[PDB]
């Protein structure tokens, strides 16, 4: 993969693995998934002001180059809050593993770039609701409602949503015909509470589908209390 011209570059694995060797000047940042609600323009607004405040502290600005040992779901869920923010992003899952050198911490300075959500990419619960195909990358057990974690009411699914369980977004040749979609047309992509959901995000985009993330997933979407299946 060649690279664009100053790019910063995110390394998203665990600490450990980027202090024993990152590429230089690469910044660490492995994110966790955040539990999100967003309903209100304030809540899109505060999702906003985190970003910007990230984006200024770590120094970022776009080109950004993210990378990870392969198409991990930290490098997907990472990158996608950077695209989500408005900075142009690339993944880049090997290729890299001869320049992770550097061991010292960059400390750059702060830069004044601002986060702007790209609404595209998201989908809040609203949007969700009145989306024409949500697919759910939980597991079939997840899907029928069979199982559920501790930290939401039931098992379930949203209703009229399509099981693609997110191991078959690692097989892309001939995923799109699999799956009955097609180049152009409108996804959205969902799990428990968005930590996964990007791996499938990527994927479809670079298949050409208008792919949207719903962030707030199966735990938002029981948490306020919306319809579900079974
Ligand atoms: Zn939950």
């Amino acid at each position: 993969m060649n690279l664009p011209e100053d790019a910063v570059l995110v390394d998203t694995r665990p600490r450990p693995a980027y202090e024993a060797g990152h590429l230089p000047g690469a910044r660490h940042l492995d994110l966790s998934a955040p539990k999100l609600r967003l309903r209100e323009e304030a809540e899109l607004k505060a999702l906003e002001g985190g970003l910007t405040e990230l984006f200024q502290t770590l120094g970022l600005r776009s080109p950004v180059v993210l990378y990870d040992e392969g198409l991990t779901s930290r490098l997907c869920r990472t990158a996608f809050f950077l695209g989500l923010g408005g900075l142009e992003v690339q993944l880049w899952t090997e290729g890299w593993e001869p320049y992770a050198t550097e061991k010292e911490e960059p400390k750059p300075e702060r830069t004044e770039v601002v986060a702007k959500l790209r609404r595209d990419w998201l989908l809040t619960a609203d949007e969700a609701a009145r989306h024409p195909l949500l697919l759910d990358v939980r597991s079939p057990e997840e899907f029928q409602g069979k199982v559920h974690p501790p930290c939401c009411p039931r098992g379930g699914r949203i209703p009229g949503s399509k099981n693609a369980p997110l191991e078959l977004f690692l097989s892309p040749e001939g995923l799109l015909e699999r799956l009955g979609l097609q180049p152009g047309q409108e996804v959205g992509v969902y799990c428990h509470s968005g930590a996964r959901s990007a791996v499938a995000f990527f994927v479809l985009r670079s298949l050409g589908v208008r792919a949207r993330n719903y962030l707030g997933s199966m735990h938002e979407w029981l948490q306020e209390g919306l319809p579900t299946e079974p």
